[PDB]
């Protein structure tokens, strides 16, 4: 029974899952947390938060590897999948990791400095601990490389694009890819003659228009700061406003970068929390700013969904996913009601069903566009890419 | 035969028109140009670019007033209309200018520092030269004051809004207002049960959703830099990209403000011109970057039109206006073809008609949404506001 080990090695953590190759079910999951800090620790299945004070990325993954061998999983690891934050223009699909791929991930790493170097740290650690195991890189940008220039260009001088690589990349590509594929089955659509909008609504949030199987528009930019308002991120913000703020308060770009990334969005408007459940309850209890944060959140989602539909010839389906898209009955309803202009009709009993009901249609039959919830599974998508690549003769 | 004198007193110029009260036709127009510079001059009807070296705003307007009295128009000036760039949250409609209005325009002027002080200079000059004449202020922001919080809030911390007044204001309000009113007549729509999108496409460009007569979404922000890509303005740009550029090139916010406002957009992508006619011809002649600039321009327009439709219950009409919207056969067609997802059908023979044909429907009958061109007339709108206010007992 071979397994796939899937790794997402971030700035401050390493999330991992072990998936059975045959069923793509999780056999083990966990997270090394507080990385590059004094108090690091490893918690598997939320079972025994074991301390690992002062540990590098290879130490953390060696710890993880130890827990795998103690459960006799080490000898069944046939593939390792690494989530990579940014593939620039060099990656359009998942690849078997070689010296070339490593060099190329390093070349594009200036586009996502923090996150990509953590991903490379994860690759170096895994290559050390599993050298007879094929390893695969899956990029959060690659699904969006089918965007046309008119959809990826900013209105900046041409030199910023051609010399510096400033353009829209988009993220959540692995989620958008997985969820769109699942939608063709759920909605009984011909992949090659289809228009979908996927709303990945999590702590990070983005929209993607998928025309005939290909990403043709997405809401995040060169960085994850563009598009939808999110848990702590502003989303779209007038650059004139930001420059005006700078002059008025004496803050720098780096100061405002932090504000916009870490103190903004649902947190910033509500003054309470980035957590939608907290804010949903706060509104229920009469909190006005919580209500304003949610309404603002919903408004910007409706606006991007409708806007992204412009890149479709025909809108067949709108698919909600992510922690909010999967679990927020209210947010899904408010968004759909904000899109009556597209002829959407909600079946509220179907919309009320909890996420235990899995892949599910939430629109009424008279709806001009099908609406559905499809739980995302990025680890499964990575594992499937790795399994296909496992057949390759390199 | 009373006339209205209409003034738009900008950073470097004073545009004026004299309109007959009875017909709202222009009797005289002109522009004092190169203001606050060594070589200033006044050109009426493009007839004799008369020099006015080293002249203040009152000198320029005194020059203009001289040309009015030489044509015996001075004694028929019954009303003066002033275009004001920014009314903040204080102005929701056009007003008779009093000491209070002046104080309030000064209060909100920090939101548009350059432009509003030029407008106030224009008011002081006109009040000096015509003290027995009622004068009226018409704000480019006021039409958009019906926007809901969810549509005007940024995802920044609440303090930026409540203490600093950071929010979406939107501009071209006088154009959007005028054109939407004209559309109810042209499209035989009930103002109170209607959904329109107006695309004001000029050197500055913005979209506005008008639901039941009221602006409910608009594409410009706190400043004119948000939304559509324009002649020299970037439009929407990832703040992460801008911060990344700052770190990479060593430029400051003020440097990037200039790039984004003056070197970006159609100019920036094409490397040729901000002028759409130049770029249309350049594309015709095989220029690839001109083609990319136009396609990008069109893509961002389609995306905002569709997105703004989300704030309507029903989309009845899409109205093109401004220098590009009125005259660009190609851009109108490409935008409409990018919106087939909304069920638009173009009547190409009607779309080919030049702007001499005035207020005109350009959609085919099977179109689910009516598309029209309605030439804007901001001076006429200002004059009409002034004429209504001329009946008031102050
Ligand atoms: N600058 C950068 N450049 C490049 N890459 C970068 C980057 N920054 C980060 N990245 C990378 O991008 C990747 C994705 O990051 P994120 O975008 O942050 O991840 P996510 O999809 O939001 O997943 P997460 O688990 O955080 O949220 P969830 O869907 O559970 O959703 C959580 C939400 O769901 C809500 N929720 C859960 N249950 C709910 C319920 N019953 N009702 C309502 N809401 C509910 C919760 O309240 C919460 O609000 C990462 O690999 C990261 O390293
Ligand atoms: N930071 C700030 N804050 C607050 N307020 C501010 C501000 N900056 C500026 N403002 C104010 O905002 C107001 C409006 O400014 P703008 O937004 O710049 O004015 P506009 O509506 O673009 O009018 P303009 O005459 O420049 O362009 P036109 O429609 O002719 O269209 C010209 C275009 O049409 C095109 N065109 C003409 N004929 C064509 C044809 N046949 N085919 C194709 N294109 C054609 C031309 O090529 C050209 O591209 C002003 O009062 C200004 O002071």
């Amino acid at each position: 029974f071979p397994v796939v080990l899937v790794i997402n090695c971030g700035s401050s953590s390493i999330k991992f899952s072990v998936l059975d190759v045959a069923t793509c079910d999780v056999l083990m999951a966990g997270i090394a947390d507080g990385m590059n800090t004094e108090n690091a620790f490893l918690s598997i299945n939320g079972d025994k938060p074991i301390n690992l004070a002062h540990s590098n990325y290879e130490d953390a993954l060696k710890a993880i590897a130890f827990e795998l061998e103690k459960r006799d999983l080490t000898d069944s690891v046939a593939l390792i999948g690494h989530r990579i934050a940014h593939g620039g223009e060099l990656f359009t699909q998942s690849v078997i990791i070689t010296d070339e791929i490593i060099d190329n991930i390093r070349r594009v790493s200036p586009l996502a400095p923090l996150h990509n170097y953590a991903n490379l740290s994860g690759i170096d650690a895994a290559r050390h601990l599993f050298p007879a195991v094929r390893q695969v890189a899956v990029f959060d940008t690659s699904f969006h490389q089918t965007l046309a220039p008119e959809a990826y260009l900013y209105g900046l001088p041409w030199e910023y694009f051609s010399s510096l690589g400033v353009r829209r990349y988009g993220f959540h590509g692995t989620s958008h890819r997985y969820v769109s594929r699942r939608a063709y089955e759920l909605l009984d659509l011909d992949e090659k003659d289809s228009g979908l909008i996927v709303a990945h609504l999590g702590n990070g949030a983005s929209i993607c228009a998928v025309r005939n199987g290909q990403s043709v528009d997405t809401s995040m930019g060169m960085t994850p700061l563009e598009g939808l308002m999110m848990g702590t991120r502003s989303g779209d913000v007038d650059f004139g406003a930001m420059a005006w703020i700078a002059k008025e308060t004496g803050q720098t770009l780096s100061d405002l970068e932090r504000v916009v990334n870490k103190e903004s969005g649902l947190l910033g408007i509500s003054g309470l929390s980035s957590d939608l459940r907290v804010l949903e309850k706060a509104w229920h209890e009469g909190h006005e700013r919580a209500r304003l944060a949610i309404k603002t959140f919903v408004h910007r989602i409706a606006r991007h969904i409708a806007g992204h539909a412009a890149s479709l010839h025909r809108l067949d389906g709108i698919i909600f996913t992510g922690g909010i898209g999967e679990n927020s009955v209210l947010i899904r309803q408010l968004v759909i009601e904000h899109l009556g202009v597209l002829g959407l009709t909600l079946d509220v009993e179907m919309n009320k069903q909890p996420n235990s009901h899995g892949e599910r249609i939430i629109s009424a039959n008279p709806s001009q566009v099908i609406c559905a919830v499809i739980p995302t599974n990025e680890e499964k998508m990575i594992a499937l890419d790795a399994i296909h690549l496992g057949n390759v003769k390199a």
